[PDB]
């Protein structure tokens, strides 16, 4: 539940959103055993109906028609495959299970579903898994609409139509145990663990009902009595009834505060300032580290879905994405999930991209492979994210780091900020309109390290800065505002 399970002293998880299984096996292989990532969140592994208008949108995926491993991103022995391969090498398997719902209530009754199972969703038959309509929380459900109407009544967020999905009766055993089965036949696959979707449209004690009855990890990849790794997606940024804490029984949340609170930090908008960070965890009224799933943004508020508004940083803002990822990725508070994308046409109209649903590459419906460049870039508009040296660098740096307590913070009053891990690593931000230039206490052994958002250690060099600390720690620290990625980091394994 709240151990994440990776091997030992990896500390991030990757989403790999939309990535097909077969993609995934070969990026565990070559770059992220490698590099020391601790696992993957995939996409939802179960069959989900076709949504043809729009054309194949992302969230077609959470409209689950069945539990069958059938998928746009591949069949079950592609996924077996891609978690063994995984495992293997490492990296573990997060899966993203869809158990609030199944599909909205208004699709059409057939076999238009990413295996072939036939739905009929105005009668509530789901045939395949089997679901029939007491399965569902129609009755339950008080609202004229049968939607939720008001996010200030726990019982319609739990027990209505999330936009217009069938809400399934997790409070009967039968639901309970045919959700428990899929679970544990991932688990037995060998998952580590589990995004739990849409976590705050379901009462905590189902959720725990459902956790009860869950296998231990697959000991041939884990130890003894392990228990599956749980983060429930709750989106609760204050101002409504229902809270995280409710959630902290069942194991880590996300916590949606911070990407909201950093992105408005770092784009320097409502009189915020770098320097404010000092206390940035509970201090900041998030809730505490040892609960929180943390992350800049996700595959929802990346393109304007969930919650987080204008203030979240994505790739489309590379340079500030950057210096909030390395800050995440240096801070100690959290367990630290890094988002992976691809690109789409955006058309803003009244401030809201009106193309929000486009998924992902895709070649009239098949989605297209992860081709890399020899420049360790990806092609077919994949962005690749996690492959950018400065956030692949940084994922580095927290494994160097980890267990290290936060010291030697420094600001300069604005938006000039830096602080180190321990006696291991350091790093120095400038995110005000003119330069850096001092002498800062680092905490490291005096010597010549190469600063790992620039360049990286080869051999007995560094292919970008070099940074000379002396023999008590300090070291002088040069950074213009015009700078290509406006911060430093050093560590304990960039040494010279
Ligand atoms: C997204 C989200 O949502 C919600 O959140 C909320 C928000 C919004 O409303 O707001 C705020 O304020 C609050 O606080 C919050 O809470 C919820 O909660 C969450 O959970 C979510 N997220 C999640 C979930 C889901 C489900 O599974 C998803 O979603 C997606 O998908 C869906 C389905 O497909 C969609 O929808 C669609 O479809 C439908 C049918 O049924 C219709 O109706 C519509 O229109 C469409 O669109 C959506 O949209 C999407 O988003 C997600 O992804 C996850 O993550
Ligand atoms: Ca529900
Ligand atoms: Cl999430």
């Amino acid at each position: 539940q709240y151990a994440p399970q990776t091997q030992s002293g990896r500390t991030s998880i990757v989403h790999l959103f939309e990535w097909r299984w077969v993609d995934i096996a070969l990026e565990c292989e070559r770059y992220l055993g490698p590099k020391g990532f601790g696992g993957v969140q995939v996409s939802p592994p179960n069959e989900n109906v076709v949504v043809t208008n729009p054309s194949r949108p992302w969230w077609e995926r959470y409209q689950p028609v069945s539990y069958k491993l059938c998928t746009r991103s591949g069949n079950e022995n592609e996924f077996r495959d891609m978690v063994t391969r995984c495992n293997n090498v490492g990296v573990r398997i997060y899966v993203d299970a869809v158990i609030n719902h199944m599909c909205g209530s208004g699709a059409a009754a057939g076999t238009g579903t990413t295996c072939g199972s036939y739905c009929n969703p105005g009668s509530r038959e789901f045939p395949a898994v089997p679901y029939s309509a007491w399965d569902f929380n129609d009755g339950k459900c008080k609202t004229a609409s049968g939607g939720i109407e008001s996010y200030n009544d726990p019982y319609q967020v739990r027990d209505c139509q999330l936009v217009g999905l069938l809400d399934l009766a997790l409070e009967k055993d039968y639901v309970r145990s045919m959700i428990a089965d899929y679970l544990n036949k991932l688990i037995d696959i060998g998952v580590a663990g589990f995004r739990i979707d849409a976590s705050k449209h379901m009462w905590p004690g189902d959720i725990k009902a459902v956790l009860d009855k869950l296998h231990n990890l697959n000991t041939n990849w884990f130890p003894a009595g392990s228990r599956p790794f749980i983060f429930q997606e709750v989106i609760d940024l204050g101002g409504e009834a229902i809270k995280s804490s409710e959630y902290f029984g069942n194991g880590r949340v996300t916590e949606f505060k911070y990407g909201a609170k950093l992105g408005t930090v770092v784009r320097k908008w409502s009189g915020e300032k770098m320097s404010y960070l000092k206390n940035w965890g509970e201090g900041w009224g998030f809730m505490p580290s040892d609960r929180a799933l943390v992350f800049v943004d996700n595959h929802d508020n990346q393109r304007g879905h969930g919650a987080g508004g204008s203030s979240i940083l994505t790739f489309w803002d590379a340079r500030l994405y950057k210096v909030a990822v390395g800050f995440m990725l240096a801070h100690p508070y959290g367990f630290t999930r890094v988002m992976s994308s691809y690109r789409w046409a955006r058309n803003f109209v009244n401030g809201e991209d009106v193309n929000d649903w486009i998924g992902p590459p895709n070649n009239n419906g098949v989605i297209k492979e992860v081709t890399i460049n020899a420049d360790t870039t990806c092609g077919n508009d994949w962005v690749c994210e996690h492959r950018w040296r400065e956030i692949r660098n940084m994922v580095w740096f927290r494994n160097v780091v980890d267990g290290e307590p936060f010291a030697n913070w420094w600001d300069n009053g604005s938006n000039q900020v830096a602080f180190g891990r321990g006696n291991r690593g350091f790093i120095v931000f400038n995110n005000d309109d003119w330069q850096l230039s001092s002498t800062l206490q680092t905490g490291l052994p005096g010597g010549t390290y190469c600063d790992v958002i620039s360049g990286d250690k080869v051999g007995n060099s560094c292919t970008g800065i070099k940074v000379y600390v002396s023999s008590d720690g300090t070291a002088q620290f040069s950074i213009s505002n015009s700078a290509e990625d406006p911060f430093i980091a050093i560590h304990a394994e960039s040494k010279l």
